[PDB]
């Protein structure tokens, strides 16, 4: 047959016509308008289209339940199957307890991954009714969350298993008798014998073989047949490396390649085997054998503990892996290292062979004949006396890329410790998986001692060595890696040796490199939230100060909550797809749109040509719409596609040829300041006296930090959807974005219209960070001119390589300091120049700047200081706002040489700091009087509350306890000015409306993307106006309601926007009180209609501008911040300095919030805050090409903090008793502050690494370069040692920009 039959949250679904190429997760959205599930990425890693799928195991007679990646799932693949979305377990009217939970204990910000993880959660407690904390965790590894920081989700999620934000003893129970039944008439199918399917596509063929007769006859006659499995690899050649195979084959069914038998030499598993079912199936091995047999199979399960997630292990197959043969693969290490007996079969031909050097031939290649497939692996019981291990290391510990694995087995001569066999096999140090075939054999009857281990280490450096300029880079590390693997083995084999009483000939094991062979351990979460509660009065109704949770978490948690890209597409809408540079620098010689006309569906491409009124945009005016003559950075627009579907828009766009003649490209912060390519002149700021200074230094210490960028990577990207109107030139647009102003303005500038005609709508954006402050415009425009000129509607949902590549992000900075200091600690002189790498636009940078300088002095009074700042105008995409604004940036080299002035001084840094801190009355460099100063508090309770000074000596013994495991501790202050730095930009309006039944309807400029701005506005005016929150309502921000607002940014919109709401509501009760006054305690519904029936407005604006701000840099003096945010983050970490992964084991933190307007609202910033700075300072990393071009574009190669990258004790608390008057209900902005604490994790690894850099003999500086972030790579190479020494022996993949 070839009619695709399956259902979707139970009800059925007939698909006559499926194309092979249409994901579940197209169908659910645009086939089915389930928008529930979300695309975050397309790739495989971010988790937020999960979905659990159902069906019948026709072996064990049972149903199962998985999750999996919608993205990447075909519908070609799931006949038969019962998929569940979120949609299907739920709704607001009846919440499922997963997204009950999830949506009370505030695990939902920006919402666009709740679906997701409420998928993940539920999918497990489908398959364990009462999982354990750990299952819990480790169901999360294929979902990623940027706003929450993970503890919330985690904490509500932990009541599943085995004053205060929320109440679990209100959680309602769960039933697992009211679930989804499974499609009874799945079941009736079951008996029929399934058949061979064909699907016809557009220009892709599938087949869904179901027996293997049929699969070795149809590779017979057509070789050239893909075969799909899992797809999870496949999936990503066709989507990302735009690989088209027009005859894919599906043998999933075919029992043949799924069985598991128990052999003599150990159990066999069918090609298409789930890496999730060879792992429940090792995992039952390995419990019930003698551990003298699972010592190979331990090392697969080791692997599969950090591959993936969830999600792609249930479908991922074996044999998948086995022949896609990546160089990175880590698993043909470990099987190719255990010599697994692969069996190879063709219609007729039947061999079988051993995995080793000889398999895999080249590049992605491997033995098996253009007409053979895998059908099955047998995995090898370990001998007596042979051990296994296996290694893997990458930028993350969950769900990555290994830059290093590697599977090692020995087999040494009966009763002795002489080798009879060495296997050690690698992965990423050639473009396949090799043997180290020349230093092994070298190493053959020796015995297992001191000697052996030089000898390979030696042979290792010399047979795997690396060009300089090979693919990948990291050259050194990963050399270091393959030694220090090695030595993990050689320490570990030697306990193994020693528990079988050999112990005396091989050798006790030195007790402080015990913990050098330990595999990763996780240990229970501990965390512990604090807050004041609300005055004894405040009446139940005054929500001001109490943990009310996000209004829109119950819709977040459920999938009904409405993202731009989930509003419905008019049956009349248009796709539209933008074009981009693929040279730093070049002239634009020729466009060609020949091909793309080709295609079906091709409506136009849009150039300069195109544009209505002016090509000329962007924050300053030195931006185009689209490129004209030549392109300025690779990602650069060029035109826009538009066609009907965003499929034939893509292929369009692909059709769309261009000729370059390049011309000299600005590329790195070097590049520019050799040209003296710039962004204006440099800021300066300068108190005092640099000379004299200087002179009375005791000591002088010089150096360069250079901290890496940054990606948003908010989960929903850009969006943006235009409404022509037909008439006046009237457009509505519907955007993701934090700035309705200038995405209004720039589009009817673009237009030619008057700002009359544009409005913008913004209900909810998942996730910005300044991300969306002014860059979203970018699409904004390209849509508004797709609808102005098709008449039609027009859409654009930019992928996430699309995003990240054009986009931009945070600012790359390069600092020059020089810090003069006294012996005491005290610091007598400071200089630093910064250098931010700005890119192809002005932009915010030149502002981003001045908020460096403006807290180059962190929290430290410097009597003589002088810094200045230069953006660097280069070629390359232009960056942005990014939580903080500069301010981290400035702050990071402010405590870096700090740090280095205690260690100079031997003093503690604690000290060190506590000294040079500010006083309650002091001015900064700027001169802006330091009133109200709280950091000495936060300060004082950090170190009491964290328990500093006690913790610092357990970290000294464990440090004496452990070699290759150190441990660190910081403490670090932080100051934010709160306002914007140009001052007219501090104003917010609010537009009230009170109905005749009494309802309000609420709306202000700010928009809505997780900090839960609205649940607070709409807190503060039922404050406002006595009533309860349950009577008033915010469903969006436009420029319809309000107008000329500020972007969302800052942590000011709740300042600014909360004060017009309070006018506003003000002059209701004003116009309301006569008739108050009239009848005292009647109803709030009687005085409303009251008014009304006697011709009173019920209708006000509400304004309000910050007083008093304004600075000026020519004469240093003028307040630029109305106050200051104030906090201190207490750190704790313990690296491997084996290897470069480590883990945040404890932090504590203590915020200046003022009094919160809410409570969960703000520590669920500050942990969200501090988990994104905590990236920036040790996970995230942009590698771009020499040429300007990026190349971490996806969660693949962009690592962003997981689950289990956060402090495994999290312990935050907000300072009591700090009322800040001047702001809203005595509050303070926390959107930002809280980033730039996580920089105690950054010196809590550095400490870590100084203690393993004291243990090591040869000098070589004790003040070293840790440039951020802190990689595992940075942090390894600094731990020099014996192994980072033998092996360090242009053209270079990437380049420092
Ligand atoms: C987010 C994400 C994370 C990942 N993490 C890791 C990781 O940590 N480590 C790692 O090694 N991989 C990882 N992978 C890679 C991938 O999941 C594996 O390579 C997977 O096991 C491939 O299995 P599949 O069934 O999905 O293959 P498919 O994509 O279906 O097929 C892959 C290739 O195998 C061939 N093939 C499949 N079965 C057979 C057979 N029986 N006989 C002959 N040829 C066959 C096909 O022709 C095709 O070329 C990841 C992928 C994603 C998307
Ligand atoms: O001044 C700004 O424009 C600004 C923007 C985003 C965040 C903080 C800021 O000061
Ligand atoms: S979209 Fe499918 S994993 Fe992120
Ligand atoms: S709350 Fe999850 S991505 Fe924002
Ligand atoms: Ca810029």
């Amino acid at each position: 047959a070839d009619e695709l039959v399956f259902f979707v949250n139970g009800k059925k679904v007939v698909e006559k016509n499926a194309d092979p190429e249409t994901t579940l997760l197209v169908y659910l959205r645009r086939k089915l308008g389930l928008c529930g599930t979300k695309l975050g990425c397309g790739e495989g890693g971010c988790g937020a289209c999960t979905v659990m799928i159902s069906k019948y195991d026709r072996l064990q007679n049972k149903i199962v339940h998985f999750s999996v990646n919608a993205c990447l799932a075909p519908i070609c693949s799931l006949h038969h199957v019962a998929v569940t979305t979120v949609e299907g377990i739920g709704n607001t009217q009846k919440l499922h307890p997963v997204q009950e939970r999830i949506a009370r204990s505030h695990g939902s910000q920006c919402g666009f991954c709740t679906p997701g993880i409420v998928m993940s959660m539920y999918t497990l407690l489908r398959n364990q009714p009462e999982p354990t904390v750990e299952e819990i965790e480790n169901a999360f590894q294929g979902n990623l969350c940027r706003c929450t920081g993970y503890r919330p989700i985690l904490q509500g999620f932990r009541t599943f298993a085995k004053p205060s934000l929320f109440n679990p003893e209100d959680f309602k129970p769960l039933d697992p008798t009211q679930e989804p039944i499974f499609p009874p008439e799945l079941l009736r199918l079951k008996d029929t014998p399934q058949k061979k399917l064909r699907f016809e596509g557009e220009r892709v063929t599938w087949i869904q073989a179901s027996t293997m007769e049929e699969l070795l006859d149809l590779k017979a006659q057509h070789p050239d047949a893909k075969l799909v499995v899992g797809n999870t690899e496949i999936g990503i050649e066709m989507k990302f490396k735009n690989m088209l195979f027009p005859l894919i084959v599906c043998p999933a069914w075919i029992p043949e390649l799924n069985s598991v038998v128990h052999g003599p030499e150990g159990i066999s598993f069918g090609a298409s085997c789930p890496l999730s079912l060879v792992e429940s199936v090792l995992a039952e091995e390995i419990a019930k054998l003698p551990e003298q047999k699972t010592e190979v199979f331990r090392g697969v399960m080791e692997q599969l503990r950090w591959f993936a997630g969830k999600q792609v292990k249930s479908v991922a197959s074996i044999g998948g892996n086995i022949i896609t043969a990546s160089p990175i693969s880590d698993l043909n290490p470990v099987f190719m290292a255990s010599g697994a007996k692969l069996t190879l079969v063709s219609r007729g031909t039947r061999r079988t062979v051993r995995m080793d050097h000889t398999f895999f031939p080249g590049y992605r290649k491997t033995l098996l004949r253009p007409e053979e497939i895998l059908l099955s692996i047998e995995i090898p019981y370990s001998k007596e006396g042979e051990f296994f291990s296996a290694f893997k290391q990458a930028s993350r510990r969950e769900d990555d890329i290994a830059k290093v694995t590697s599977g090692m087995r020995v087999l040494f001569k009966p009763g002795t410790i002489e080798v009879q066999e060495l296997s050690l096999c690698f992965g990423g140090m050639a473009d396949r998986t090799i043997s180290a075939l020349k230093t092994t054999p070298k190493q053959l009857s020796k015995s297992w001692n001191e000697e052996l281990l030089q000898s390979v280490c030696a042979g290792l450096a010399e047979e795997l060595q690396l060009a300089p300029d090979a693919p990948g880079g990291m050259v050194e590390f990963r050399r270091t890696l393959t030694l220090s693997f090695f030595f993990k083995f050689y320490l570990t084999v030697l306990q193994k040796l020693g528990r079988a009483d050999l112990e005396d000939m091989a050798g006790k094991l030195d007790p402080t490199f015990a913990s050098a062979t330990l595999l990763f351990q996780k240990d229970p979460p501990a965390n512990v939230q604090l807050f004041q509660e609300v005055p004894k009065d405040q009446s139940e109704e005054d929500m001001v100060g109490r943990p009310l949770p996000h209004l829109a978490a119950n819709m977040q948690a459920s999938g009904e909550a409405v993202y731009c890209d989930d509003i419905p597409r008019y049956e009349n809408e248009l796709s539209l797809r933008l074009v981009t540079s693929t040279r730093a620098h070049a002239k634009i010689t020729s466009i060609d749109t020949s091909e793309a006309k080709k295609v079906p569906g091709f409506v136009c491409f849009l150039t300069a040509e195109d544009v209505p009124n002016s090509n000329a945009t962007g924050l300053f005016n030195d931006e185009t719409v689209f490129a004209k003559d030549e392109v300025t950075c690779v990602g650069h627009i060029i035109g826009a596609v538009v066609a009907d579907t965003p499929e034939h828009a893509q292929r369009a766009a692909r059709g769309v040829k261009i000729t370059y003649e390049d011309l000299p490209a600005i590329i790195t912060i070097q590049d520019a300041i050799n040209n003296n390519s710039f962004y204006g002149s440099e800021i300066k700021i300068e108190k005092g006296d640099l000379k004299k200074g200087f002179s009375e230094a005791d000591n002088v210490v010089s150096g360069e930090l250079y901290i890496g960028g940054q990606e948003h990577f908010y989960l929903e990207t850009n969006c943006t959807i235009a409404v022509p109107k037909g008439e006046a030139g009237e457009m509505e647009l519907f955007v993701s974005t934090q700035n309705t102003m200038k995405t209004q303005s720039f589009v009817a500038k673009m237009l030619g219209v008057p700002d009359n005609r544009i409005v913008v709508r913004v209900k909810r954006m998942g996730g910005g960070f300044g991300g969306k402050e002014t860059r979203s415009t970018v699409v904004s425009t390209a849509l508004a001119l797709a609808a102005h000129k098709t008449g039609r509607p027009v859409r654009c949902m930019l992928d996430r390589d699309e995003d990240m590549l054009i986009t931009g992000g945070r600012h790359p900075f390069l600092a020059k300091y020089k810090v003069g200091f006294m012996k005491t600690g005290t610091v007598v002189a400071l200089e630093v120049a910064h250098f931010s790498n700005g890119g192809n636009t002005e932009d915010l940078s030149r502002s981003i700047m001045e908020r460096a300088l403006f807290h180059m002095d962190n929290a430290y009074k410097i009597p003589n200081i002088r810094g200045t700042g230069r953006i660097c105008k280069t070629n390359l995409p232009s960056n942005t706002a990014f939580r903080g604004f500069g301010g981290p940036q400035g702050m990071l080299i402010a405590e870096y040489w700090m740090s280095e002035v205690a260690i100079t001084c031997g003093l503690p840094a604690e000290e060190v700091r506590r000294k040079n801190m500010y006083k309650e009355g002091d001015l900064t460099h700027f001169n802006q009087k330091l009133e109200g100063f709280t950091l000495p508090r936060c300060w004082d309770e950090c170190i009491a509350s964290s328990q500093y000074l006690a913790r610092k000596r357990e970290v000294e013994k464990f440090n004496r306890e452990n070699r290759w495991k150190k441990r660190g501790l910081c403490i670090i202050p932080t100051k934010f000015g709160i306002s914007f730095t140009l001052p007219f930009l501090n104003q917010g309006g609010a537009l009230v409306h009170v109905y005749t039944d009494g309802s309000v309807l609420l709306t202000h400029g700010g928009t809505e993307m997780g900090q839960g701005l609205h649940t607070k506005m709409v807190q503060v005016a039922s404050r406002a106006l006595k009533i309860p929150t349950s009577k008033i309502h915010i469903s969006e921000t436009s420029t319809n309601t309000v107008p000329n607002t500020s972007p969302t940014a800052a942590s000011a919109s709740a300042d600014l926007n909360g004060q017009g709401v309070y006018e506003a509501c003000q002059t209701i009760l004003k116009r309301l009180e006569p008739f108050k006054k009239k009848k005292p305690t009647g109803p709030w519904e009687a005085w409303v209609m009251d008014a009304y029936t006697s011709a009173v407005s019920l209708s006000a604006t509400g304004f309000y501008k910050t007083p008093n701000l304004g600075y000026s840099f020519e004469t240093n003096s003028g307040n630029p911040f109305h106050y200051f945010s104030y906090g201190v983050a207490c750190s704790e970490v313990e690296i491997d300095c084996l290897t470069g992964d480590h883990k945040n084991l404890r932090t504590d933190i203590v915020m200046d919030v003022g009094s919160s307007l809410n409570p969960a609202i703000d520590i669920g910033q500050v942990e969200g805050a501090f988990v994104q700075g905590l990236g920036l300072f040790t996970m995230e990393e942009l590698h771009y090409s020499p040429e300007g071009s990026l190349h971490t574009r996806g969660p693949s190669t962009y690592k962003i903090p997981a689950f289990g990258s956060i402090p495994i004790e999290f312990r935050v608390s907000l300072l009591r008793d700090c009322p800040n008057k001047r702001a809203i209900y005595a509050s303070k902005a926390v959107g930002e502050p809280p980033l730039f604490l996580a920089s105690s994790i950054f010196f809590a690894i550095k400490d870590a690494i100084r203690a393993a850099r004291a243990q090591h003999g040869d000098n070589a500086k004790q003040l070293f370069q840790l440039d951020s972030p802190a990689t595992p790579e940075k942090i390894r190479n600094a731990c020099v040692d014996q192994f980072t020494t033998l092996c360090v022996t242009s053209k270079s993949w990437s380049v420092r920009i």
